[PDB]
């Protein structure tokens, strides 16, 4: 198990995110489906030249799956997947326009316009797990309860073929994310014209 600090930046952002009084809290799930729809495209548009790399996967989808037991939201897609590179960069530019802009009058909705918009899971999940498997790499498993640090190790659980799984563990006070109709109604709202099937399942 590898423990890295977050840059600077990026703590703030999280900080910010977390102590803010907000209660428009559903956005996050559209910047989670727009991640995985970039991925999506990413894996589409390399397998055009390259047919090889759709072998850990042909079916291009993402997944929603609420687990009232484990309090969970799980986002999963078939992209392109992260490598171990990938995951430990993959913001300050971003991290800082948004923070300007929030000054300026700017609202926590925005997010996604300077490409942080992953960090909005904080608003709420206590935990995110971030389990990722692309072509050139292992499987990796990414965590973080913020507090400035996060840890990355190679994933020993289920294999995934190709792709990335968000792993929201939600806060006590936000179970209705795990609601089939909350989850229908965001996804209908936010998420409407995503190219690629958008599966939730149910319990
Ligand atoms: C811990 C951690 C490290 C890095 C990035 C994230 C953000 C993230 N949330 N949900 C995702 C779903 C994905 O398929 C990917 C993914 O596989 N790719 C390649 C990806 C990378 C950057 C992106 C992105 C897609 O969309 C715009 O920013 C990432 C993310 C989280």
């Amino acid at each position: 198990v590898e423990t890295f600090a977050f840059q600077a930046e990026i703590a703030q952002l999280m900080s910010l995110i977390i102590n803010t009084f907000y209660s428009n809290k559903e956005i996050f799930l559209r910047e989670l489906i727009s991640n995985s729809s970039d991925a999506l495209d990413k894996i589409r548009y390399e397998s055009l030249t390259d047919p090889s790399k759709l072998d850990s996967g042909k079916e291009l989808h993402i997944n929603l799956i609420p687990n009232k037991q484990d309090r969970t939201l799980t986002i999963v897609d078939t992209g392109i997947g992260m490598t171990k590179a990938d995951l430990i960069n993959n913001a300050k530019s971003g991290t800082k326009a948004f923070m300007e802009a929030l000054q300026a009058g700017a609202d926590i909705s925005m997010i996604g316009q300077f490409g942080v918009g992953f960090y909005s899971a904080y608003l709420v999940a206590e935990k995110v797990t971030v389990i990722t498997k692309h072509n050139d790499d292992e499987q990796y498993a990414w965590e973080s309860s913020a507090g400035g640090s996060f840890t990355v190790r190679t994933d020993t659980g289920e294999p995934m073929g190709r792709g990335t799984k968000v792993i929201l563990h939600l806060k006590e006070d936000q179970t209705e994310y795990l609601e089939e109709r909350r989850i229908k109604e965001i996804v209908k709202k936010h998420s409407q014209f995503i190219g690629y099937p958008i599966t939730l399942f149910v319990e």
